[PDB]
């Protein structure tokens, strides 16, 4: 099992969800970025594991579930069984990581990508070790009811002009955004 990563899109007001869905309208090129980052494995022959809460799962259009070319895992304590389309359910990130050390997954998984929401990001950020955050900064305020944790700049480093990520400001649907990458290692 390779690196642990978070990927998130966050508004100026730290918003990441409203009613369990994106606070902003769909951003097609941003979503394509998401697909590329989460799908590309760093080890030939292996797939990445995408971990998400139940609301994130439901927010994905059903025609695109499970996310193709990635192993999908849902984190929930409320769900009794993996939701329709998913084959893995865990109670917590540590439980999910334990699962990747098991036969079914042990030699299938490369990167782990946490893809939302709030509490699973918090879990990942509280986990010791090397962690990269791929953050899309949505450059406007949007009404939100869930939020991304603050990034501890005493611990994380911003990585300017990160390779393979566009450094210039992007725009879709009149909404500007930019890609930033941070990392910690402890
Ligand atoms: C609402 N939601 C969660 C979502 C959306 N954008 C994000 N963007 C970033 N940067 N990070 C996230 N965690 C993120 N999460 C969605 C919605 C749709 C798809 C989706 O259909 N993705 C497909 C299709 C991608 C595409 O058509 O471009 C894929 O293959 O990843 C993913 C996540």
């Amino acid at each position: 099992v390779g690196s642990l990563n978070c990927i998130v899109a966050v508004s100026q007001n730290m918003g990441i969800g409203k009613n369990g869905d994106l606070p902003w309208p769909p951003l097609r090129n941003e979503r394509r970025y998401f697909e590329r980052m989460t799908t590309t494995s760093s080890v030939e022959g292996k797939q990445n594991l995408v971990i998400m809460g139940k609301k994130t799962w439901f927010s994905i259009p059903e025609k695109n579930r499970p996310l193709k070319g990635r192993i999908n895992l849902v984190l929930s304590r409320e769900l009794k069984e993996p939701p329709q389309g998913a084959h893995f359910l865990s109670r917590s990130l540590d439980d999910a990581l334990k699962l990747t050390e098991q036969p079914e997954l042990a030699n299938k998984v490369d990167m782990v990508w946490i893809v939302g929401g709030s509490s699973v990001y918090k879990e990942a950020m509280n986990h010791p070790g090397h962690l990269k955050l791929f953050v899309t900064r949505i450059m406007q305020d949007f009404e939100s009811d869930t939020f991304f944790p603050e990034i501890d700049l005493e611990k994380y480093k911003l990585l300017p002009e990160y390779p393979g990520v566009l450094s210039d400001v992007q725009e879709e649907k009149g909404i500007k955004y930019k890609f930033e990458v941070y990392e910690k290692n402890d």
